[PDB]
C-alpha cells in the first residue's frame, strides 16, 4: 500500500520491458543505475505513481541517456541525451572492473614494465580506479579508469600485500585504448604475504573464548507491517534501499502520546570521498567517491546469522537492478534488531528513600558493503529517548604501496618495504529535516565565556549564544570544538509546554574536515567535505552533494551551486548536510586486516518534549 | 599473596585496634579517610608491607591528624598534626550532611526566612554542600558548609522538585553555629511535583518491551584469582578500589606471545568537579569536587542483577572503614562482565574469494555512585584489539532553582517557575603510564596540511608532525580538534620489527575545559580543568590533581605545583592526566529524572604490536 515500499522484482521487471519496448534498452545499453523516486511534496493526494529514474550507459560510445518511467502507467516520462563532457560520466558500471586488465594484458608498454619486474602478467592483478580530473585534455568526455597493479602469488593470495610501485596505467574503457602507462621506476614488490587465514600467520586459534548468547524469547519488540514499515517504542519509519545510496530512513516520526510528530522526512549517507595525500605521481590523482561513483548499494554483503548480526535478527532483502534490467535480490542485505544498552536513568534519593533503576536499549538497522580493499558498516540507531545516532564502521584492507627506502612523510610503513599512504574517509549525511512539520530553522549555539566583574563577582558565569540562520549564503558553517558549538533545528510554530520552540540537537565529532589544498581538484569536487555543516532549501532535484553525475565531473556541481541561489532557510522546508570523517594515518595494527574503526554523529531531543520521554518505560 | 589485592575486614580491624592502643582513635575521633597504600617502587623485594593511610578529624574540635600504619608490623609509621587553615580541611563526613539541617532548623534568622514563605520547617531538607573559598575571612581555619533548602511535600516526595530559592546559609558544622543567613528575597517555591514513579505523571507503563536475555552457556571468558587478579583475552591487571577515587586499575598488561608486557601500571578518576554558572550570590560559590572533597567511593551502590549489571556478572565487594574504624562491606559494588561488541574486522575479497568475519567483544569493569543529587556510573572497557576506553555516564537529578519571571541567561526553565543552573561535569584521569616498562615519552601529533606547489603539485598531499615534550614546563598541553590533534605515549627503547618505538594512542573528545573566569576561586582551586593533558614526572607522594586536602583549600596544590619542579620526562616514569567533561544546558527532557549521558577517552595501540593482534581470534 505505502508508496515508501521497496521496489520489487515485479516493479523491475516492468521497468525493463518499458525500456526495451521504447528502444532504450539496445544490447549496447547497460543500466548503470535504477531507483524508484522518492514521492513529490504534497503526497496527500493518494494518487500513487510509482517512478524510476535510471542511467543508461552505451558501451558502443553513443551518449548515454536519463530516463525516468512510471510503472503506474507503464510509460517513459522523459528521455534526455547527456553530454557527458559538460555533466559528468556515469557510475563505474561492475563489468568494467575486470576490462582494466584485460585491456592491460595485451599493452607492449604494460608488458614491457612487468618483464623489466620479472613479473609474469598471469599473476598481476589491476586495480580499477576512478579517474578524477586533472591536466590529460585528452580525457575530457572519455570514459577513463586509471590502474594499479597487485601480484598475487597463488589464487587465494591477499594481492594487497604485493603493490607494484613506480607504475601506473591510465584506459579508455569504452573505445577499449589504453592512453598512457607511466612508469617512474622501479620499487622491490614487497615479499611478505598477508594472508589472514594462513595458519602460518595466526598461529593457532585462541580457545579462551566462550559463548554469548542473546536471544529473545518472545521474539524483538518491533513489528515490521508492509515489508519495511516499523514499529518499535513509540519509533516509526519506513527503511528504504537505494543502489547508489544504500538504506535510507524515510518518515521518522515518534508517537508522543496520541499524536504522531515527525522529526526527519529523510536520512541517508549522501555521499563518501576517500581523498589520498601521498604526492607521488603514481597516486596523487587517487579520489574515489564510493557512493557517487561506484554506488555503495550494489556491493551490499550478505549478512550471515551469528556473524555478521547476532541476536534475534530481522532481515531485508532489497531488491536492485542488474545492468540488463533483470532484478536481482540482495538475501539478507539489510539486519534489524533491538541491543541492550546499559543504563537510561538511575537515582537513589536520601530523603525520599526511593531506588530508581531503568535500562535503555536501540533500535539498529544496519548493511555492509564492499568496494574493492575496503569494508564500510552503515548502522542508524534508534534509542528509547528519542536519540537517533549514525554509525560508520571502517573495516577490510588498506591500499598499500611501495614504502621508499629513506623513508616518506605520506606514507606509514606497515611491514618490510609496504606502504599505506596516508588518506581520509569522509561521509556526508543528508537529513531532510521535519521537525514537527515542514516549518524549520537552523541555529548555531556557541558557549558564552564571561569576564569577571560587576553582575559576574565570582568570576563562575557562563553562558550560551544562539545564532539564526537565515539565507543559504550564510549556511555553510564550521565546527568549533573550543566553543562547544552545536547546531539546533527548531520549528519556531510548534511550542513544548514552556512555549518554547521544540528541537533537536545535532552532535558532531568535530573531525578534521578535508585536508587538501583548497586549490586541488578534490577540493573542487569534493567541496562539500570542505565545511563541517550546510543548510539548504528543499528542492527535488536537489539530491547528493556532489550533484549527479560523479565520475569525472571537473567540480563545482552540488551543494556550492546550490546555496548560490541564496534561498530563505528561516522557517521553511530545509536540509541539513553533514560532513563527518576519519583521517586515517595507518598503524602497523591495521595490517593484514583492518581492525573496525567508527566515526558518526548523533542528534538529541532538546526542548522536543515536554518531559522526559522515558517515563513511562517498565522496571526490567 | 598479591601486594595488590583488596583491604580485606581483617585488616581494617587491625588498623582500628592499632589507631586505639596509639591514642588514636578517641571518643571525639572520626575516621575521615581510609585506604591501602600501593607498593614502593621498587617492590621486586618481596617484602610485602601492607601500609594504610588514614585522615582523623576531631568533632570538639582539636587538629585533624593524618597517620600512616602498618597492618604488617602491626605499628603507626607516622602521625602528624594538620593546620587545616594551611593545607586544607578534611572531606566531608557522612554523618555531618544531616548536621546542616538539624542547626538551621533551631536558628531564628533561618525560622523567620521559612516563616516569611509559610513553609514548616519539618518539611524543608538542607542539601550539605561544599563551602569552598571566598571572600569571608572568617571561614579561614573552620569547618564550614553551606546549605540550600529543597521542600519535601510528603516523606516520598523529591525535593529536587521544590527548591527555596533567594535563600542560603553557611554553617559552622565543629563549633556548631550558624555563622551567616543571607535572604535576597522571596521566590515562589514551584509547585509541579517530579515524582517519578506516580503513576499520574507516568501514566501507564509500556506493554511493549519483550525481554533481552543475554547468558553464557559455558560461563565468562576470564578468570578472577587472588579475589581481584583479571586474566581475558590476553589481558592481565589487578582491580583495586579506594573510597575516594572508586576503582583503581592496576597492571595493566597485554600478554602478546610469550611476553607479557606493561601498558598501564595505574589508571584511575582521581578527581572530578562540578562547576555552576550562576552568578547569583545564592549559588556563585557553587563547585563541588565529589572525588576529593566528598569521596566517591564510599557511596559506591549496591548493583542489582538483571537491572545494574545484565548478563553473566561476576561481582567484587570492596571493604572500606566507617567512621569509627569498623568494616564494612559494599555488597555487589563492582559489576564486571563481558559484551559482544559487534563487528571486529571484516573482508569479503574479490580476487582471492575468501570471505571473512569476526566479532569483537569488549571486557566491562563499572560501579555506579550516588552523591546527592547525581548518581555517576564509571565505567573501564577492555577491547580484544587493545584498545582501553574509560566512560562516565551521568544521570540521576539535575540540581535546580526557581527560574526567574524575565528569564536568566545563566538558568533552563525545566518546569512552570522550576530552574536548572548551567554548569559543567568535569573528571581528571591519571594514568600513570608503563608502555612496555617505564621509560616513556608523550608525543603531541597534529595533522600538517600542504600549501599546492613543488613536490604537491596537485595540491593533496598532507601529513602529520610530532612534538616530544621534554620537560614538566611544556607538558600542560590545550586540545586542537581542528588539526586531529592527540598524544602518544611511547618507550623509545623498546621497538617493534619495524624498528620503531612502540606506543599508544590518546584519542580525546575535545569537549569544552573550565569555562570559569581565570580569576575566579574555582579556576585555582581546579586549575588541573583549565587544560586538557599535563604530564608530570612519577612521584609516591602526587596522587591528586588537586592536591590531598581539597576542601577549603585556598587553591594551587597539586598539578601546578607538581610542574614548576620541570623535572624530564623524556625517556622517564610519567604520569599523564588527562582532563575531560560535559558541559551542561539542562534540557527540559533531563526532567525529572535524567536520561544518561557519556563522556569519556580512549588508548588505543600505535605500533605496539607487530600487526594485528587479533589475527588469531576464531569464527563465531
Ligand atoms: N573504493 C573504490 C576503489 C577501488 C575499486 C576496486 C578495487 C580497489 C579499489
Ligand atoms: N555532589 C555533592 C553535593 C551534594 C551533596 C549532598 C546533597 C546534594 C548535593
Ligand atoms: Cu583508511
Ligand atoms: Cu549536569
Ligand atoms: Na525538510
Ligand atoms: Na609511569
Amino acid at each position: 500500500a505505502s508508496p515508501f515500499r521497496l521496489a520489487s522484482a515485479g516493479e523491475i521487471s516492468e521497468v525493463q520491458g518499458i525500456l526495451r519496448t521504447a528502444g532504450l534498452l539496445g544490447p549496447e545499453k547497460r543500466i548503470a543505475y535504477l531507483g524508484v523516486l522518492d514521492p513529490a511534496r504534497g503526497a496527500g493526494s493518494e494518487a500513487e505513481d510509482r517512478r524510476f529514474r535510471v542511467f543508461i550507459h552505451d558501451v558502443s560510445g553513443a551518449r548515454p541517456q536519463e530516463v525516468t518511467v512510471s510503472v503506474t502507467n507503464g510509460t517513459v516520462i522523459s528521455a534526455v541525451e547527456l553530454d557527458t563532457a559538460a555533466t559528468g560520466e556515469l557510475p563505474v558500471l561492475e563489468e568494467e572492473f575486470e576490462v582494466v586488465e584485460q585491456l592491460l594484458a595485451t599493452d607492449e608498454r604494460w608488458l614491457k614494465a612487468l618483464a623489466a619486474r620479472n613479473l609474469d602478467v598471469s599473476k598481476v592483478r589491476v586495480a580499477p580506479l576512478s579517474a578524477g580530473v586533472f591536466e590529460y585534455a585528452e580525457e575530457r568526455g572519455r570514459r577513463i579508469l586509471r590502474g594499479l597493479a597487485f601480484v598475487q602469488d597463488f589464487p587465494e593470495d591477499s594481492a594487497w600485500a604485493h603493490p607494484v610501485d613506480g607504475l601506473v596505467a591510465y584506459v579508455d574503457v569504452v573505445s577499449k585504448e589504453v592512453t598512457r602507462v607511466i612508469d617512474t621506476g622501479v620499487f622491490p614488490v614487497p615479499a611478505e604475504h598477508g594472508n589472514y587465514t594462513d595458519p602460518e600467520l595466526t598461529g593457532p586459534l585462541r580457545t579462551t573464548q566462550k559463548p554469548i548468547s542473546i536471544t529473545q524469547p518472545e521474539g524483538p519488540s518491533f513489528t515490521v507491517t508492509g515489508g519495511n514499515h516499523i514499529e518499535w517504542e513509540k519509533w516509526s519509519l519506513d527503511v528504504g534501499f537505494d543502489v547508489r545510496e544504500g538504506v535510507v530512513l524515510h518518515n521518522i516520526a515518534f508517537r508522543d502520546g496520541d499524536r504522531l510528530r515527525p522529526i526527519i522526512n529523510r536520512a541517508s549517507i549522501a555521499e563518501m570521498v576517500v581523498p589520498y595525500g601521498d604526492p607521488s605521481p603514481i597516486r596523487s590523482w587517487q579520489n574515489y567517491f564510493d557512493t557517487g561513483e561506484y554506488l555503495v548499494g550494489q556491493y551490499a554483503n550478505s549478512l550471515e546469522l551469528g556473524c555478521d548480526c547476532l541476536g534475534d535478527i530481522t532481515y531485508l532483502s532489497p531488491v536492485i537492478s542488474d545492468a540488463f534490467g533483470n532484478p536481482r535480490e540482495i538475501r539478507n542485505g539489510i539486519c534489524m534488531h533491538e541491543e541492550d544498552w546499559g543504563i537510561l536513568a538511575k537515582h537513589s534519593d536520601l530523603w525520599s528513600g526511593i531506588n530508581y533503576t531503568r535500562r535503555n536499549r536501540r533500535m539498529v538497522i544496519s548493511f555492509f558493503t564492499t568496494i574493492g580493499n575496503y569494508d564500510y558498516g552503515f548502522y542508524w540507531y534508534l534509542y528509547l529517548d528519542g536519540t537517533i545516532e549514525f554509525e560508520a564502521k571502517a573495516t577490510g584492507v588498506v591500499f598499500t604501496s611501495a614504502f621508499p627506502e629513506g623513508g616518506s612523510d605520506n606514507i606509514s610503513q606497515l611491514a618490510p618495504g609496504l606502504g599505506a599512504p596516508f588518506h581520509q574517509h569522509i561521509f556526508s549525511a543528508r537529513l531532510d529535516m521535519a521537525i514537527d512539520g515542514f516549518t524549520n530553522r537552523v541555529e548555531e549555539e556557541d558557549v558564552v565565556r564571561q569576564t569577571m566583574g560587576p553582575g559576574n563577582e565570582r568570576g563562575n558565569a557562563f553562558s550560551r549564544k544562539r545564532t539564526v540562520l537565515t539565507r543559504e549564503s550564510e549556511a555553510v558553517r564550521e565546527a568549533d570544538a573550543r566553543t562547544g558549538r552545536t547546531w539546533i533545528i527548531s520549528n519556531p510554530e510548534s511550542k513544548n509546554r514552556l512555549n518554547e520552540p521544540v528541537g533537536y540537537k545535532l552532535h558532531a565529532h568535530n573531525q578534521p574536515t578535508l585536508l587538501a589544498d583548497p586549490g586541488s581538484s578534490i577540493a573542487r569536487r569534493a567541496a562539500f567535505a570542505t565545511k563541517d555543516l550546510w543548510v539548504t532549501r528543499y528542492a527535488d532535484d536537489e539530491r547528493y552533494p556532489t550533484g549527479d553525475f560523479v565520475n569525472q565531473h571537473s567540480g563545482g556541481a552540488g551543494l556550492p551551486s546550490y546555496i548560490a541561489q541564496d534561498r530563505d532557510i528561516d522557517g521553511q522546508d530545509i536540509v541539513v548536510w553533514h560532513t563527518f570523517g576519519l583521517t586515517h594515518f595507518p598503524r602497523v595494527e591495521d595490517w593484514p586486516i583492518m581492525p573496525v574503526d567508527t566515526v558518526g554523529f548523533k542528534l538529541r531531543p532538546e526542548g522536543f518534549f515536554d518531559r522526559s520521554p522515558v517515563l513511562d518505560v517498565p522496571a526490567n
